[PDB]
């Protein structure tokens, strides 16, 4: 159930959440990359979504490799080793 | 018309509806599974969507195998033996 | 550009518009069928979307084979002989 | 990541933005065509989205071959030589 690559063309943290579902039996090793209008992309931000669980990820909580600056439009690519379902809220 | 597997990565019942269309000539035997961030999934919740009809299903009305707790973020996978069209409202 | 079959699982006329784009060089002969929770589907409602034009269709304006009753949830299937792009507003 | 052809069946400038992401390593040479209910399409409007960057394009800022009239419903087709991701805001 789902796909191993998702993209979100607009993101913004005011001066921002992806709901992920891994309905499968293997843990999802997820890698997020943040894109900008005027600089190189930052990432991967790495996290695990456990087998048969949801996980909400707040863009504001991401910090490794670096925090996402606030008041800045960005886009994001989310890649997983196993199919997941992503909804941007 | 439609697909036999649909996923909804974010659901919530405040302390929540899927509109299903079976445009086909066979009844749809539908199975919903609810996923959580911190426990195993619950289901299948089973229902029939008749040939050439819509059916609205309220998540709050589901009760077999168990009611969905309120004030709790969940996701859902909806599977059918025949193609259906699902919209989350 | 687009597809020849589109479905909209929830529609409602209070007691409702599809924006269609035919980016192609042939006229689109479109057929809409309305589905209900408790009776057989009604249609086809037939219309033409000209080559390289948009057309907005209000569900409230449809009348042949019959008007859609108000205050009634419905779904719709839109079929075309040529690819079109449909957005429900 | 993404597709080389995107369509947006409803656009309107009051008397309107596409967020584009090129997550790839080649620049995206993008061509927008505007469609109307009652006249021939206008375009291509041409722009470049750089490798590994986002770009927001305001429909109100487009002017070559011609400005889009205000208070007028339109649709748009966006074509690229390389896959991009488009979100209409």
């Amino acid at each position: 159930i789902g796909r191993t690559c998702w993209a979100i063309a607009e993101g913004y943290i005011p001066p921002e959440t992806v709901c992920i579902l891994n309905a499968g039996d293997e843990d999802a090793h997820v890698e997020i990359t943040i894109y900008y209008s005027d600089k190189e992309p930052v990432g991967p931000y790495r996290l695990t979504v456990p087998a048969r669980r949801t996980k909400h990820v707040r863009f504001n909580d991401l910090n490794d490799p670096a925090p996402i600056p606030h008041d800045t439009d960005f886009a994001s690519v989310i890649q997983s080793n196993v199919p997941i379902v992503v909804q941007h809220t």
